[PDB]
């Protein structure tokens, strides 16, 4: 059966799903989770994933609750052979490596950052202690671009998809101008066909915090 | 070449590998970096992982700087064919799948809490609210146990080596009286003669917390 993803878009790890989804022509019924509504408390979907967390997807028996092992198992069934996800264990390591950079350093920080506005109202965020948690990011991203056109090497991979989509959430604050390699790269990657499908998620998610927390974005 | 692993065996993430490490007979030359001293911060090691974290395996031209991807790529080169990281795609993905809940929920509320010790002192900490984000941890959990025999099917996996290292760390603070699967499976990991690299390194993290945080942690509640 066609796989099923679980989503709301403005997550910026549903985005990084559905720019895989789209740049591999996956056909795949989407079905929403309005996370500002809490429907991901819904008994069946909390039976379903129990972190209560988006993406989830269900292809036929297994049931994936990471966008990271979404990303993986996407691109092993319908892209055997791509470079997304490289055969060679070095090179499939080392995009290993940078998809964990994304979730347990990238999007941890990023999601602290706007966590915190929309629990306590952005007027009320320590914005300069997150700025240098996210600055941070943004330096050890730059490092990591030094003689590589992409984040885990010479081709864009898996994890340029996940990196990329929390980047443009962290740029809706903070700006790209001191990172010259990591702004070229975004450029790069604002010019795929499937970065379409960062657009609308990235602007839904603009306008619930910008609501949310009682302020507008730089 | 023999793989470098550069560790605190107070970190959890770094206690998974080091039983991987025992439990398929690697032989890997440790590195200490102390974590409470900042020696992350000396400039080499900040070349070597930007991240300023640990657990970081160099082996050969090969960096990694997640343990997952450390237990992936050390189960690959040790463990092939075996069932640690099995090859059946679907059980592979699993396995994957419960590596991530470890590194995304699990250790993110667990490194949340501790860390706020660390920089608040536990009598500044909302244990109330931490007892609340890692109690929900413990039922997903249970319920992951409710429906295989180990966390990511009926045989241990590289995501049971993950889990029960930070679990052991949660558990420091708060008992696991009400959850009977996550008793039995933490009893079973105990049992494990590769748990010894997690019984070392988690003492310390108990003797080093108390200490900075100026608190106890609760004697009664440790499995
Ligand atoms: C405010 C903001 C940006 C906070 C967020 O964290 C997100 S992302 C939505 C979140 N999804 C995950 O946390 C999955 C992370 C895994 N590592 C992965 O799939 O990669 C989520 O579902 N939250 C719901 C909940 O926890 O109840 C966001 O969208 C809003
Ligand atoms: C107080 C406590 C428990 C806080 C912690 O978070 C840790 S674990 C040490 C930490 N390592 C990581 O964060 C790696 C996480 C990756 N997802 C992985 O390898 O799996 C670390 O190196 N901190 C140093 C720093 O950030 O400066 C701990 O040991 C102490």
């Amino acid at each position: 059966p066609k796989p099923i993803l679980y989503y709301d878009e403005r997550s910026p790890p549903v985005r990084s799903c559905l720019m895989l989804i789209k740049l591999l022509d996956i056909d795949v019924e989407l079905r929403f989770v309005n996370l500002f509504k809490g429907e991901q408390f819904q008994k069946d979907f909390l039976a379903l994933n129990p972190q209560h967390s988006v993406p989830t997807l269900v292809h036929g028996d297994l049931v994936l609750t990471d966008s990271h092992a979404i990303l993986i198992h996407l691109a092993e069934k319908f892209d055997e052979g791509g470079s997304l996800w490289p055969q060679e264990h070095a090179e499939r390591m080392k995009v290993l490596n940078l998809l964990l950079f994304e979730c347990s350093f990238l999007f941890r920080r990023d999601s602290d950052f706007m966590s915190a506005i929309v629990r306590q109202g952005f007027a009320n965020v320590d914005v300069a202690h997150h700025e240098r948690k996210l600055t941070e990011a943004y330096i050890i991203m730059e490092r990591y671009l030094e003689n590589s056109d992409f984040m885990a090497g010479p081709q864009l991979t898996l994890a340029d998809l996940s990196i990329v989509t929390t980047l443009s959430t962290v740029n809706l604050m903070f700006p790209l101008s001191q990172f010259p390699r990591l702004r070229r790269w975004f450029t790069a990657m604002q010019q795929l066909d499937a970065y379409e499908a960062n657009c609308s998620g990235l602007e839904k998610l603009r306008q619930t915090m910008e609501s949310v927390g009682s302020f507008q974005f730089p």
